[PDB]
């Protein structure tokens, strides 16, 4: 099967107000919907709905990745790895009714990056025209990371979506979002206790608690802190590896390095897989409400 190419296409007449108007609605929601997860907000499983729409992707084919918005069929809305994404996906849809011109992959990805920004994290540049393809072009569930693993097995999962060491510890970093539920994937407990805040306390937590590998209710295992912060197997693997241990530390220690480094990290991700024609608008840096006053 010839890997297809994927063109980026502009929705029609579209340009740089019209997505900072999808941005400040998903901004909005954010602010008014914070009930949600124990008042943590819809932020975190927002950027990890961006993440898990975009890491199915194959470098050796071109299979999956962000452009298609393939999530939206059974498939991959069932997709083991994806518990709990349904979440983001119904706080999405008042979102794509209001603006029913954005593609599916747009939409996604730029709430994986409203959500960042909102949460006070980086700027993140984002490029629109990706185009809705078929139910027949849905990647197969298993393309996800499993959490239960080593560094060597991050390593090399992560070959396959051509992010190097830096990159991978820098994305890994978005667990400073959120947390993790039992009844979704086996594990309980958040990374950090500012968990609707994008901060590198991810890597400090890491490097500075006192972790104990423990069994959850699922009867799996996790590393544990008195704090009552939670790391999951891989990202313990980060402080076991001595390549990924010198990175945590500088993230630990350079806060603005580790925005830069996750900015240009996370939109890679969001982009891969995607070809942007020479003549496609520049990548869009949207304001926060916050910038915008509103
Ligand atoms: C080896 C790689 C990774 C593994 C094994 C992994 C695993 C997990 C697991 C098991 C959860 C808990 C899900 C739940 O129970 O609701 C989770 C949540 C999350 N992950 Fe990852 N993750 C990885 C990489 C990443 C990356 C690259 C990003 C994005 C840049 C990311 C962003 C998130 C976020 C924000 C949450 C919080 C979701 C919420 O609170 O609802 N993860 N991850
Ligand atoms: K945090």
């Amino acid at each position: 099967t010839t890997p297809l190419v994927h063109v980026a296409s502009v929705e029609k007449g579209r340009s740089y107000e019209d997505f900072q108007k999808v941005y400040n609605a998903i901004a909005l929601k954010l602010r008014e919907d914070d009930e949600y997860d124990n008042y943590i907000g819809y932020g975190p499983v927002l950027v990890r709905l961006a993440w898990h729409t975009s890491g199915t992707w194959d470098k050796h084919d071109n299979t999956g990745g962000s452009y298609g918005g393939t999530y939206r069929f059974k498939k991959e809305f069932n997709d083991p790895s994806n518990a709990g994404l349904q979440n983001g996906f119904k706080f999405l849809e008042p979102i794509h009714k209001e603006f029913p011109w954005i593609s599916s992959g747009d939409l996604f990805s730029l709430g994986g990056v409203t959500a960042v920004q909102e949460m006070q994290g980086p700027k993140i540049p984002w490029r629109c025209g990706r185009v809705d393809t078929p139910e027949d072009t849905t990647p197969d569930n298993g393309r996800l990371p499993d959490a239960d693993k080593d560094a060597d097995y991050v390593r090399t999962f992560f070959q396959r979506l051509n992010m190097n060491d830096r990159e991978v510890v820098a994305l890994m970093g978005a667990h400073t979002l959120g947390k993790t539920h039992l009844k979704n994937s086996g594990y309980e407990g958040p990374w950090t206790a500012n968990n609707n805040v994008f901060d590198n306390s991810f890597y400090l937590n890491l490097l500075n608690e006192d972790w104990k590998l423990e069994k959850n209710d699922a009867n799996n295992e996790q590393w544990d802190s008195k704090s009552g912060y939670m790391m999951l197997p891989t990202d313990y693997s980060l402080i076991q590896d001595p390549k990924y241990l010198s990175i945590v530390k500088e993230y630990a220690n350079d806060q603005d390095k580790f925005f830069k480094d996750f900015s240009k990290a996370f939109e890679k991700l969001l982009e891969n897989g995607i070809t942007f024609p020479k003549d496609a608008p520049s990548p869009f840096i949207f304001k926060t409400l916050e910038e915008q006053g509103l």
